[PDB]
DNA sequence: ATTTCGAAAAATGAGAT
DNA sequence: CTAGATCTCATTTTTCGAAAT
DNA sequence: ATTTCGAAAAATGAGAT
DNA sequence: CTAGATCTCATTTTTCGAAAT
């Protein structure tokens, strides 16, 4: 599209290593991401270093969009590489110059904020409203709206491990194990190691 | 401040009387809501009718900016008032007219957006990693930074039921009540009724 | 506005499970 | 194993409308 | 350099508390 | 109560960098 090619152009494209690390907690921001190629994993950790996934953001998608509207303000999560990414940077202070020129950027930028906000609101949800099971039905669905979700004649099909998936609705991979055969034994997933196929 | 005069000059102002309900999950959005004055509700139902309070929002703050992003949009949240408000409202493609005559309307919206966010996002690592006592302590702190909190001669003074409480950490009212009865043996708080004084 | 007075509606705890 | 969830009524606390200050 | 392969590692399955 | 967390061990799957092609 027009504006997004224009913004690009004065982005300082980097790379990143799958696994390494984009974003830190506490970290002061002045930069804006933009993922141009790749996926990363956005998350938080307990004073334990235990860590839950809040989100997955893959292209198109900008990251630690979030200390751009206030001064002083510290990333909110971390942010990994799940692949290896090819992400553009550009400071706080030049964006928001490139949205006094042409303000349908930031439109871009606030739709995708919007976005989230239903997301992790939702995500709020199932948490207090439903059980280990109910979350991790849902979360299953989720996976299957990802972009890296292959495709199966029984439905979609994605890869992650049941560690992740704990990560995820924030139980143990016991937990997760024992509720994965419960779906398995009742044909409406077909789970056979690290890869999961949610019949659709 | 301008921007916000000649924001409301070209909104419909609304009156609503506390309790009254302003936002229908569900329904399709179409409008925009800026609180002149008094406060709301933010909050979510499941099929059995179980209430969770996503968040309060107060004076100056905007409502009903989900849907504004992307056309056919739902009411992400029930939003019913907590006290007598006057709400001004604005529809939707009015607003699209208004962010191109001076967009630093919508970065001001975005403002308050990235802003719950990181809120809803801390909310999601407190359910997580702690526990209702956690919670329960977490939350007097912030309900007593409330702009609707009273002075006490020994900290902040606040009126919310048990059953509330619960609604926003996510429990049983039981637990409230038992785990209220703790915090006072401990002289952190005096419990009288729904009156609870936060000692400083 | 708000302090009062009598319902009527809400919100609680107790302790068993 | 164990934080908490539930279920039940008998009991408080509040809330709500009308009335006066 | 890119591909093939057999340990260490990471991820799980089980069963008791 | 009772959904899930923890712990311990013993087995499977993956991950990966040495070696190979
Ligand atoms: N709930 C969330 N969903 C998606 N992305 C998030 C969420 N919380 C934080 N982030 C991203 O993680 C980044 C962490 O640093 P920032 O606060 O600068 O910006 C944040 C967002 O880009
Ligand atoms: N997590 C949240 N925190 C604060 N406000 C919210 C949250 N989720 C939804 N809302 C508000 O509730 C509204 C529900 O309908 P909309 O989606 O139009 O817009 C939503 C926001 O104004």
């Amino acid at each position: 599209d027009p504006t997004l090619e224009w913004f690009l152009s004065h982005c300082h494209i980097h790379k990143y290593p799958s696994k390494s690390t984009l974003i830190h907690q506490g970290e002061k921001a002045e930069t804006l991401y933009y993922i141009v190629k790749g996926s990363v994993a956005v998350l938080i950790k307990d004073e334990e270093g235990k860590e839950m996934i809040l989100s997955y953001l893959n292209q198109g998608d900008f990251i630690g969009e979030l200390g751009l509207f206030e001064e002083g303000q510290e990333r909110s999560a971390w942010v990994r590489a799940k692949t290896a990414c090819e992400v553009a940077e550009i400071s706080y202070k030049k964006f928001r110059q490139l949205i006094q020129v042409n303000p349908d950027i930031l439109m871009r930028l606030s739709a995708q904020m919007a976005r989230r906000l239903q997301v992790t609101s939702e995500k709020v949800g199932n948490l207090a409203f439903l059980d280990v099971t109910g979350r991790i039905a849902q979360t299953l669905l989720n996976l299957a709206k990802q972009p890296d979700a292959m495709t199966h004649p029984d439905g979609m099909q994605i890869k992650i491990t049941r560690q992740e998936i704990g990560q995820i609705v924030g139980c143990s991979r016991e937990t997760v194990g024992r509720i994965l055969k419960m779906l398995e034994d009742q044909n409406l997933i077909s789970a056979h190691g690290k890869t999961i196929v949610v019949y659709g």
